[PDB]
């Protein structure tokens, strides 16, 4: 978990970059975004073409704080005007520290990327 | 003591790739088939040298261009590179390497042709150097 | 004897067939570049075969670079011999390939985009253009310029209509019903039609029609007649229909 | 804008104001047909106009035919763009018109019988 991590140096996960096509299909493990791009990922569904994709997602409610353990998250995705149209499975867990670590699963269907409010 | 020649000939075809790349700075490729895209997003390309003897030879375009079907002698030409040079008349042009290194990469703000077509293809023609012998950095200014 | 050079991206590969190495003499085959050290090996992809790999390098293994306005060729010498002495005859293979320096690569994924359009629609009609005409010759060849016409009514009348408009090879002149009135306007109460409902009238038996409904001109003969009373004018007009030739017929 | 568009006998044109579409923000034109061999040419009977010429048939130049029971319709899609590639703003003017199926004809020529 908070030790056993790989870390995501990434300045094009903003929700101010203008658009792409990048699309995860193989992100794998427990991440710890780091950056410009920013610590801890979207909170209110970001609108249509932002973080380097036509359709981004967020994650849906608040993040834990300090001493929570393991949490089930959902992050959505929006797309089409429809806030959270697709679902995918996320489960954050705070760490010791200023910092969070996120199951990151596959999208079901590609074009789907994560953001980092900065 | 006598000796016999017996000489013998080939021809072989050294290994240039193109890819598209999903992110700037040019760092994962793209697995797909087709890419469907906004025409206000950027597009991030480059080209490989896998033939080998990288060490004498530098990969280097010196014209690439978009054509709106798969085929590259097509007559409707948007000259992306021109004569070694990127396209100065289109500002949202820019190189970073060409003719530097054995990898040539490039990025150009995705087009759509005027007409009836609703795709765009990519060729370039690559011109390899040898590093020591000649000169083979394009800097061309208007 | 058989040679077999496969000039690969970065791997030069020359190799000699034992199965008939063995017959030329050479009871054990050695094989030496143009450094000793990049002896023979053994490999079996059609037969049991001999062969040695040099790197298209310049001297990884003796090879030397010849550089060309269009090609770079890669020369090197192989060797036999049947032992490490040779005194008989000495064998070299001088073998070298070229690659070229001009190349074409194509992006392999074909590549989408989108942009907002707009589509402002703008509409109109037009004529096309149908002229009838008099003939006053049989076979229905010559025209008539003149403005007034005056004939007897005991000989014939012949009278030919065409379609001067585009698109002749779609359409077909159909001829839905002619007809003859003593005035200009083809609204006069008193008629005389010549085909009536798409055939001709056949109650008189002086009418002929040929070649109706079936290319980009139609034409009939029908005798000429005088109307009922103090009407000495005759001004026959028609009406033409369009057929789709593929759809349906134009045959009545 | 304007468009001007008289549907002739044998052929369909559409045309362009050049000062309109100068002061819209082209400076070159570049007008493309269903197929881009139709492009846009130049003439002059009271302004200067850019237009395009196409016949009224099946297919000469892209122009779909849909022709119903009473009128028939030749539709093509024109383009227009101030360079060869789109980046913003694609225009397509969608022109068709019809023409008539049942028409009149009569003879100009005044006829005269008589009987003894
Ligand atoms: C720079 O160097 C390049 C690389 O060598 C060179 O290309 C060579 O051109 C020569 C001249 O034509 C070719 O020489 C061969 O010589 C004999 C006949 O003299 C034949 O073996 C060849 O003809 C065959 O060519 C094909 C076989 O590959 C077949 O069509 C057929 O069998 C022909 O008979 C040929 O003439 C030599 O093969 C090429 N090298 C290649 C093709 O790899 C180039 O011309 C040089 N440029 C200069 C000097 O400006
Ligand atoms: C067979 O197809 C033909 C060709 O498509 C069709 O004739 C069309 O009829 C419709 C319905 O009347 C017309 O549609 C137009 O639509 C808008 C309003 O909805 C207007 O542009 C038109 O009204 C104009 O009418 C006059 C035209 O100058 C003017 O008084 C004035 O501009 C009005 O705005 C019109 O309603 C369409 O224009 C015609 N096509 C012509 C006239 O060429 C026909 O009805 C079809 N027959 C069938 C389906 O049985
Ligand atoms: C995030 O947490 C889950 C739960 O611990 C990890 O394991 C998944 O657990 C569910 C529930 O049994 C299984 O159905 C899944 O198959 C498990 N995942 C895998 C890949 O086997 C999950 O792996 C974690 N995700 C990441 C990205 O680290
Ligand atoms: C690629 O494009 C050309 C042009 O459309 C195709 O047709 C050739 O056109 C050239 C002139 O441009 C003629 O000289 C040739 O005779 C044409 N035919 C051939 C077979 O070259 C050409 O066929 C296309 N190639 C492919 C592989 O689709
Ligand atoms: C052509 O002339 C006639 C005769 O003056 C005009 O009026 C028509 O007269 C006939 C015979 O009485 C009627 O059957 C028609 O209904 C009349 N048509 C009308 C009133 O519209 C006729 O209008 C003239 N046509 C034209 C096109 O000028
Ligand atoms: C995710 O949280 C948001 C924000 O409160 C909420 O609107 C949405 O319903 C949640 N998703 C699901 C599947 O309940």
């Amino acid at each position: 978990p908070c030790q056993a991590h790989r870390t995501l140096d990434e300045y094009w996960r903003s929700t101010e970059y203008g658009e792409g096509y990048a699309c995860d299909t193989d992100l794998r493990g427990w991440y710890r975004f780091v950056g410009q791009g920013g610590a801890r990922m979207a909170e209110t569904c970001v609108p249509v073409l932002r973080c380097n994709t036509a359709a981004p997602m967020w994650l849906n409610g608040t993040h834990p704080s300090s001493d929570e353990g393991i949490v089930s998250r959902k992050a959505c995705a929006h797309w089409s005007g429809h806030c959270c149209l697709w679902d995918a499975s996320v489960q954050v867990k705070a760490c010791a520290g200023g910092y969070y670590v996120y199951n990151l699963t596959a999208p079901p269907e590609c074009h789907l990327a994560y953001c980092t409010d900065p």
